[PDB]
């Protein structure tokens, strides 16, 4: 029977429905954002979406036969297989970020169709000509969280009282949000030299950042 | 007849003629913003209005007999046509949006003068080896927009009570504004991983706004 | 006589005296801001630039016979002249405008100075193939100035209430500062549609941004 | 005796020793920065500290006798030999700058490890072809940090009162922090005209950073 289900799940009908339901069940949670919606055709809706996740559970099960071994060595499987998995915890227990994590089905529409694969796979190719530069950067702010969290986290505790927030901090700092109004110049209040230590960070993230982007640019080319 | 009018309007005299109220009328748009000068030469400048519009509808019908389908299938005659009919639209009903369109007839400027369709030309070819990526980022916030939706709006019902809300609100993330200082930091004090949300999606979304300049500037080249 | 000057004119030692002065009329320059300093070391300083200045005088007049009708058609000799006219207007009189806009000089350092000379020439040369696209957005910007100042000013004057506000406006939304928590957010209390305006202008104005860059990426390359 | 130590401190073994202690204390260091881990393991982590140091100076000295004058012409010799001395000053005494300092040991991960050498190679290669702008920059903040002490820090001495005040200021609005909201709009508030000074500057220092990137992007292809 392996080819009979074979060449069910090698359609085109097959693919496409799945698609078909993708899109559906995308339309569908935006509408249970609605308070409204969900007064009226809440059970409509929550029938609804208990039903796609079977076909999906199927459409899983169904492709691992046919596939074995090189299903869970497809990456656009694995995700398909995590992000059903995910969606089958049940409603209630431990904590409901299960339950949020479950929109994220929605990105099977890169997985079932091709071009939305591409993209994908040429944004993350990219990423591995990245890691020496991220790992520069990555021992970079936490250098300076440490630096920040001994020498601000006594007067400023909300900011730099821990190794977290000065790393949290130390990011925002980086995007120029609210850097000088909001960090820095409160901070030079007690300690005028503050700027010793945020300019020149400033200027290397910065830096970094350019050539980081550069890297993109030359490499592609 | 027909060749009789082609004269005119393929001339240089009514190009030139055509160009030369639209720059007029562009002037005298933005003295219309002036309270004081609408006290004076109000009634001047209102005649003067009308006097155009009816000087391009003219021009417009004139523009349609010499070209009849080619018309209708020139981007620029379009536009020329849909900007020009915004404004024949009366005084008063409905709403003044209306009114306001009107001042969009001075992209006109950009139809009637070349080395300006130019560079609007190149800047626009550049949008289809884009479409993927837009595509993929629409399909990105909207994923994110639902989930801060039914994680942050009860909460937080001005940034995130609604699914417009929340991508209103994730949009001023992605352009950097006040996003730690005006958003993630007071969300902290209620979920303090709320930044489990945002960093990453800040990540992502500055990642693909950095290859789709890179795609841009190889791509151009 | 003319060949006497001229050779004072063209020497070495002339360049170097006036590049030292220049750089020692700067130093001074941040020193007259210290009012400590001024309170001591006033009267030397102020005596000091007066002797600056003619040695300057004589300079730019020695120059000119030495050149005459090819001084004036240099872009750094008319720079030269200007910014030692600038500095020659007496003490009081009108405004203190001309007394801050004195400082200038120091850019003298980049005209005396080669090198210096080839990167403002590389920049500059830049300027040419950017002023289709500057006009296009320049125009773009008078468009939304127009449209925002009878959208907005009448509930919003410091920002939209005439028309040079509005300009200044949207170029702050351009930079993206404060654009939705300070400008928008607001804004859409009285008018829950004024997204529909900024957001595709952000939209636009970012889109040529980026091009404009990817323009002197790929014309430089 | 020599070439008995040049086999120890030239072996796999000892650099992977070094890097080893490195990682290690950078560990440690982390730890140090929670009050709770101190009251625990406090004295633990104190004698580490002060054990790996004196590692790090044998192994520095090691490093000295087998390299002599090679040692103190290499750049990574010059920093691992600094950058250890700073952590060799006393746990008193003057300020607990020193202290803090210490903590840039841990770039020594950088300097050990290969690869990481090779990307602040990389990254810093780049920085000689921008000495030119670098400097033309420096000047125009220079000259535009002293137009704007005398322009303004009578009224505003926060931002302007003092020549390095304006520098900090100018900084804050080449990022573009609240330029707006935060100085340029209180600023007009007293001069109307400030706009004048500030949106020119605006472009100049943008202007260039886009050319400084575009260089960067161009030289290094
Ligand atoms: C690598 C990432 C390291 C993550 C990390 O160390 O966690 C630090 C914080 C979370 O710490 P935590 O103190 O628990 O939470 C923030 C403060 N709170 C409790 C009030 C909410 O979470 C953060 O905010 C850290 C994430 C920002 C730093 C991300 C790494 C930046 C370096 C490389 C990025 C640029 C390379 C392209
Ligand atoms: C890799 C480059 C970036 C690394 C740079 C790190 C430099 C850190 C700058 C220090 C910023 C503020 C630190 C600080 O403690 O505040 C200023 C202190 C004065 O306060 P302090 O003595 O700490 O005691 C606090 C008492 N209170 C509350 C009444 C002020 O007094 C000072 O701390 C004065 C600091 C001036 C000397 C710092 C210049 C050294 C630059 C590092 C050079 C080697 C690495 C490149
Ligand atoms: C490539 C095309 C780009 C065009 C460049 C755009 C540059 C436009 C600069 C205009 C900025 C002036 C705004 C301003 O100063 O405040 C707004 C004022 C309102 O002041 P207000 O006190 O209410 O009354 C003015 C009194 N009056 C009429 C006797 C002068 O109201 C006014 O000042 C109205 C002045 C409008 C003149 C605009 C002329 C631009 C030519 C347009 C060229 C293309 C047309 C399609
Ligand atoms: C700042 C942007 C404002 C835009 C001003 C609005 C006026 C433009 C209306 C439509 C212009 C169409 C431009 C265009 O590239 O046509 C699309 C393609 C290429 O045309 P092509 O045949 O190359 O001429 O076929
Ligand atoms: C390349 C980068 C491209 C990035 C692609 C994502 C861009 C999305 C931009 C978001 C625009 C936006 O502000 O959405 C607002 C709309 C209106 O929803 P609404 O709740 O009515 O208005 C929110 C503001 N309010 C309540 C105070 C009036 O909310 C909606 O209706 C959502 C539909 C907008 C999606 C358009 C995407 C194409
Ligand atoms: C898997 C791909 C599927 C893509 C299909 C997406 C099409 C639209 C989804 C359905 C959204 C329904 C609108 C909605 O939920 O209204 C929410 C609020 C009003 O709620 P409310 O009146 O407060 O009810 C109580 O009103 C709002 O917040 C504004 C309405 C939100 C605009 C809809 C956003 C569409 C984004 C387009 C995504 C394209 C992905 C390729
Ligand atoms: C590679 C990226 C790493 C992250 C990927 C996923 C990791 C999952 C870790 C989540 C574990 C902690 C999250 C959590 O506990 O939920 C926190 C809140 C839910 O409310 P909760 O904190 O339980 O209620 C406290 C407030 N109270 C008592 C007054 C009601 O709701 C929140 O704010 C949580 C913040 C959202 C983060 C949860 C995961 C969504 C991220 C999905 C996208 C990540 C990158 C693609
Ligand atoms: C072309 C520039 C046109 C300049 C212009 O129209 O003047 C408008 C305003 C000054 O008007 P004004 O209302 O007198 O002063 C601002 C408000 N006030 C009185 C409270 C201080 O001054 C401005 O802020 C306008 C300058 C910002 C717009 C600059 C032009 C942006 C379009 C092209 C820039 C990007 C191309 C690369
Ligand atoms: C390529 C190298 C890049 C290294 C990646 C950097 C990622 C570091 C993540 C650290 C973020 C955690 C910060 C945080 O959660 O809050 C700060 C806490 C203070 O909390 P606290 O309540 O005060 O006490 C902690 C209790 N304890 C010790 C028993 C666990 O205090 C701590 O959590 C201290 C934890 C420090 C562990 C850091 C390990 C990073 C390895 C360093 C590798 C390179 C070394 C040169
Ligand atoms: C995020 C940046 C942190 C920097 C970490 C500090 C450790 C680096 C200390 C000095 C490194 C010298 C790097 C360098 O490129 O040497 C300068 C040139 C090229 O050396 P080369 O001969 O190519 O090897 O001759
Ligand atoms: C490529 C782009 C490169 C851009 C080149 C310009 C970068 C200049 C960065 C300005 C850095 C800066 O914040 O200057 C501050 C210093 C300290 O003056 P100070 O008045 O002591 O400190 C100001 C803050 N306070 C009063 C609250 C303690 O003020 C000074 O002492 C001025 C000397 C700094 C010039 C360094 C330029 C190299
Ligand atoms: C034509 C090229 C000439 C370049 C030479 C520039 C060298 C330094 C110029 C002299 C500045 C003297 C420092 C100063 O004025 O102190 C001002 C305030 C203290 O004033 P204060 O104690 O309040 O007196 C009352 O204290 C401060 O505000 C901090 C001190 C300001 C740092 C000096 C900035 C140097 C920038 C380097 C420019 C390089 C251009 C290539
Ligand atoms: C191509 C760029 C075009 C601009 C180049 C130069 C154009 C010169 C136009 C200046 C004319 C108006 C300036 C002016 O009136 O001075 C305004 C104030 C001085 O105080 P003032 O307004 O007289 O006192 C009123 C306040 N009160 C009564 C309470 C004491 O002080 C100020 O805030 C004026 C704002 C500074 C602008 C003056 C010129 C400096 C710009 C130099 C750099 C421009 C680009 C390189
Ligand atoms: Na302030
Ligand atoms: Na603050
Ligand atoms: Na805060
Ligand atoms: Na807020
Ligand atoms: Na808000
Ligand atoms: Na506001
Ligand atoms: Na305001
Ligand atoms: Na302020």
């Amino acid at each position: 029977m392996y080819l009979r289900i074979t060449n069910i799940v090698e359609s085109s009908f097959f693919t496409k429905f799945i698609i078909y339901l993708i899109v559906l069940n995308g339309i569908t949670m935006g509408l249970e954002t609605s308070k409204t919606f969900m007064q009226s055709f809440g059970v409509y809706t929550t029938l609804f979406n208990q039903i796609v996740i079977t076909i999906f559970t199927i459409e899983i099960i169904l492709r691992i036969y046919v596939h074995r071994i090189s299903f869970f060595k497809d990456p656009w499987s694995l995700f398909d297989f995590f992000v059903v998995a995910i969606s089958l915890v049940p409603t209630s227990s431990g904590f409901e970020i299960l339950r949020v994590l479950g929109v994220l089905r929605l990105f099977r529409l890169v997985t079932a169709v091709p071009q939305m694969r591409k993209i994908v796979s040429a944004l993350i190719s990219v990423i591995p000509g990245m890691l020496s530069v991220i790992a520069l950067m990555t021992l970079f702010f936490y250098i300076f969280a440490i630096m920040a969290t001994q020498l601000f986290g006594e007067r400023f505790p909300e900011w730099f009282g821990t190794l977290g927030e000065s790393f949290y901090t130390l990011f925002q700092v980086m995007t120029l949000e609210s850097w000088s109004m909001g960090i820095v110049r409160p901070l030079m209040e007690v300690y005028p030299y503050a700027w010793v230590f945020f300019i020149p960070f400033i200027f290397v993230v910065t830096f970094v950042m350019i050539n980081l982007v550069v890297a993109i640019c030359v490499d592609a080319m």
